[PDB]
């Protein structure tokens, strides 16, 4: 009775299965289910992605094309039905499985698992998903709608950590409408960093004009802490004092539409030109993360024509620098990997059907507890052998990660 | 010769085993013995929280009951014997175990092990920890003090870091006096956010009043990191310069009163009434968390009379939100689980005695490396398994987390 | 031989086996087809609510999305080609299964709630997936071209023979439309409202019906309300007051009552210190046109020179209406039950359901002259058998409800 | 593994384990701790009485001698730590055990009847002994220090989930205070008292009550009151006179009512002939707040031109009035309790009660949405096993009532 753990990874609408590693803390075992009904645009065309190993409630996002083929419009993030911070704080990934196909009654699909975040995505031309990895069972190429492709979460390392949702912790009464606390994602961050040379900043072309610094790519999906010391000296003391801003943006795939802003901005006076210090100290909680973050973008504005003559340098008060921290974001999963699944020359108006199963393995919220039984796993001493075998062999057999949604169905009865 | 880690984690006087997992690193095996003998207030009700997977050199704290069962007044913090951090850098815990009973020769002691942190409890009453967990091997009832309670340590989870114990760093001679340098805890943190609305601040009822914002639950127990931007924008040029303080209060189970407070303020200037920012930087060492914090309040009051209907909106400079990350605090152990034994009906003036033992892995400090030998952990290939199997049927087998001593005693022999 | 009986759970179409357990009567086995062609409104959703333990030959009903997704429009209840209660007195159910699929673009999620209908939070396509976490009681998105099939999984065996509501023999000199039936009776449910010892909620109005209590209950056949409302005036009536009670019960929809039931008193000087409004109605069945999820208690009065006056509710004893409905708390009449939404379907459409019962049966004396009833086949380990599959019913993976093209293949293991 | 079953029997601190029989609904496993620390009176004498078959989270109770030995005063209920109908819906009880001694001089008795609270004929310290012949069922003057153990023996199996009385969803319209609970229904315990077709004896004088009928009786949740007293006076009533009729509920102690019910007419010219006073009260369980264990039927009148007006009973049909009870006929919830006396106490002192209950539970329909269901592990031979032990029970020593030092040695044989 082994095969219990490698039957949930492949077939996870069997229901969940212990991990049998060496993380055995005292857990429940719950199995989620999602459904989506996605309407198609004009360009029957649009972008699916996937975040197979997510330990979360948002496992996907959906992204349509423009009629003109242009650029993408973002849709909406694909969560699961339930909430789950709202009855767990603790849980790990244990199997998921996207089916995706048409549910009406013309059109095909493209899909590939890329070993990388989001942004580091080159371009999500329906073609170009190909050449996103070169294993031959982590893609599939021009299936039918109507057959559908199969997404299965093949275990991306094991022995990973609980993970904290991000649950809301108990108030007191004398708190703000609207405020609260909660426990979020912390940790094994991951942390980008953005370098500015000990130079000049770029002058403004005018007065409460914003001239960009830095633009590049970036994943957030969650929590983030910036911190930050964007110093400065000007060569002359300034004829007015003057406002410098600077505006940190999160962009997503598109539309260039701050995801959200942050600003941080400094008086430059008599007293401090030669030091002037704008410190980056934000907080961005998740709920503001509405769309999937793909890229940064520093930039800074000015306030007086007595300053745009005014070379400001940057190296005076110690590195130039701001970076931020997402939690979990290095957490296999979270992040690395995702599946991309391109659909096009579909019906306008029709729908692709989208549904998902995940297993977790989960701790409950004291309010759960009072109820809830917590168990160590089920004793399995080569449950994760056996699955580090299959993997092992995976090219061998056909283990895939994406799969020809009627082939899945057949060759996976093998694991019962 | 496998049934030696099982040893350690069932009989912890016995003395330590080095933990048989993937972590094998260079180490010494260290038993250190913890002796409380605690005085009953006049209400013979008190309630002691043990940490018993803590790898720190404090595993508990005891609070009392005033003699009106009105609330608790914490005592002291339970440690160990010996301060580890002036011996070992680093250490993971391999097992512990807590004696409970009275030295005195009338009352009766409730225990329970609660899966969370200490804040997460709703109720500490003597008669609420029974519905603190279902798992009916994690709690004990009506006990009497003179039989005993004991409370061991269940692994929460195998394959645990070395944490850095915080110990200080040599210093040169031209520093401050009393000012000093240490290595923290910094692994794999706990961060819980603060997230106040895009909406307006509420109005002081005064001037120099403390006007609360946030109060919630939260668990800090060391060394913490804060981080955030509480701006604003007011809605009219102030008449005057008026001087915004925020507070940010971390109190204890008990009285309300601040184990620490933290302040920053801004002055709103002309120049920046559009977007004033208030920044949250501050470094809370651990030396400074004198009694366990369950709960944060951020609160602030002004300096004007011409503020107080100066409508300040807080949305503007991008989301209003103080996060702190606290070391170690997703490691199990640290601050979750907790196990709570109340007492109560006790005489007054008696003594409720507390015997500890723990067993750690410790990595010895440079100066004790010039004499200690370091080892890889003894050769025990189904160690691990051993133990995986036998919490695996902790029901069936009745292995507990909280005892009826006397039953700890016979039934534990069995283990050598 | 004794897979027969767990055959028979699995695959009811086969036909019916007797129940293995404790509890052998003299008996009859038969098997009963239902068919349902269901049309879909302008939304193309709704949803279909399975009783899949039913003795009876009510064994669902259909309800309707409007076309604004605002609320929902009962359609028809889903029932046996036969009616059972002509030809038989006693039944118990011994297997069923539902077969739902379109005989025509739209989906289907399914999920097995382990209460009652009124017990259910809400009946969004979407909110079903959390009704349940067992993974063998929920399927969600199935095509409705590939379509679900419900099954029934025994909940619990030594279950009685309920007694099916048939009309008893009659004398001539009756009147035209009255009948008496032996109805519903073993081990019931019962609701009961409690008012606090307190003052009535003061009428806007005279002749305005002021509600006292709504809730949810789940009334399915025969009920019986037993109860007194009393109370006492503060004053002396100026003029003597007709205080109305009205019970009402409404089903998931639209509010209006499916059956409604009044009981009131006059205020006299006599009486003002000790009023009682009692409850004593028996609801039939006939008048349960659809199914009643909630409960409405109000009050209305009849004079001006009674709305000041402050009317105390403990006085007589508890203020308290309670009803009982026969065979509610037989497992399988009210509990569990099967939550079927279709959603995306295009209107005017056809939905088909399918629907096989097999039942347990005692002849009634007519049909006795002629019909042969026999003890159960012998059948020692066809019990444990069942109570074995359903013990691993996890590891392997049967099901409450299933993926249609699923349950086909996975099933001819049992034959 | 099959002494899985009677290991929980037999040491309920063990924990739970699903009941072997032919009742295998899905379900849940849950233990129940209990924590009692009472209070010793002058009197140093008080009455335990246990209902160690229970499924609801009413466990016991306590009472206490006044310093005079007079008679009983009550003190509370013995519940759960956790009120069960707040997370369940349904419940079977598996096994419990309560532990019984002195946390601080005294003797306890301890016997186990086999019939109802009200069924025991005197509670004296020594008459416990005779309430039950078999030997294994009682203990006498044993040490409080070294305490007595009290354990249900199953009595009986293939027993059904009865409904714990959980709370309905309401409507917000309602009034405060009022609410709708689904109750205790199945198998109810119904008592019915049988007044004579004679006249009612006289009233000393107005407003004065004459008591019908008292005697002993069962209640301990939820009541439903059915009757007609009827009756015709002998001349047409001088004055309109108004007939009360009061229904008593009283507990072991002091005459003092726990509940109290009422029913009145006026007797007319109108009516004289055939006057009925109906009883239809429905009395809820958070009325019950001591054990019930007698009743007392009495009526008053109203008028001087009344007392020699001679109301005869039988007229309009049998004067009777009955009350059912829900769930009072299932074994365990009523019938058999276990008394445990306590004599010669240090006054002031704790005599300390645990308690551990394990159940077979329904999730509520909230606590469905996380939590998973199962049908009970395999057990073939798990419920002969327990049926054989039971069987040799006298042979070997199985108890209902221990000397808690023997309980503990001679058990550890089931591990
Ligand atoms: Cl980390
Ligand atoms: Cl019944
Ligand atoms: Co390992
Ligand atoms: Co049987």
């Amino acid at each position: 009775a082994t095969a219990t753990y490698l039957k949930s990874i492949m077939l996870p609408e069997t229901g969940p299965a212990s991990i049998p590693d060496d993380i055995t803390e005292r857990h429940i075992l719950k199995q989620e289910t999602s459904s989506y009904n996605l309407e198609v645009s004009e360009s029957g065309s649009g972008v699916l992605v996937c975040f197979p190993g997510a330990p979360g409630s948002r496992i996907g996002a959906h992204y349509r094309w423009n009629a003109n083929q242009t650029g993408l419009e973002f849709d909406q993030w694909l969560e699961t039905s339930q909430d789950l911070k709202k009855a767990f704080n603790y849980g790990r990934l244990i199997s998921r499985k996207y089916d995706i196909q048409s549910s009406t009654l013309n059109g095909t699909l493209n899909a590939a698992t890329f070993e990388g975040s989001l942004s580091e995505v080159e371009s999500l031309t329906y073609n170009s998903l190909m050449s996103l990895t070169t294993n031959p069972q982590d893609k599939v190429n021009n299936q039918l709608v109507t057959k559908g492709v199969t997404v299965l979460n093949l275990p991306t390392g094991f022995d990973k950590p609980y993970v904290r949702l991000e649950d809301e912790t108990p108030q007191g009464l004398q708190s703000m409408n609207g405020a609260k606390m909660r426990c979020t994602a912390a940790i094994a961050p991951r942390r980008y960093e953005i370098d500015l040379p000990s130079q000049r900043l770029p002058p403004v072309p005018a007065t409460g004009t914003l001239t960009t610094l830095y633009e590049g790519n970036a994943d957030i999906v969650n929590s983030t802490t910036v911190t930050g010391d964007i110093n400065f000296s000007l060569a002359e003391q300034p004829a007015d004092e003057t406002k410098f801003d600077f505006q940190l943006d999160f962009m997503g795939l598109d539309n260039d539409v701050p995801v959200v802003t942050v600003v941080s901005s400094v008086l430059a006076t008599n007293d401090n030109y030669r030091g002037v210090s704008a410190k980056m100290t934000q907080s961005i909680p998740t709920e503001n993360i509405t769309k999937p973050i793909t890229r940064v973008k520093l930039s800074y504005k000015i306030n007086q024509q007595t300053a745009i003559g005014n070379v400001a340098t940057l190296g005076t008060m110690g590195p130039a620098s701001v970076s931020f921290s997402s939690g979990n974001g290095n957490v296999p999963g979270v992040l690395r990997p995702i599946t991309l699944v391109a659909y096009e020359k579909m019906t306008p108006l029709s729908i692709l059907t989208v549904a998902g199963v995940s297993n977790y393995e989960l701790i409950p919220n004291p309010e759960l507890l009072k109820n809830m039984v917590t168990r160590y796993g089920k004793y399995d001493p080569e449950g994760l052998n056996y699955a580090k075998m299959i993997l092992s062999h995976r090219e061998e057999l056909d283990i895939r990660t994406v799969w020809r949604t009627e082939e899945y169905k057949e060759r996976t009865r093998v694991f019962n």
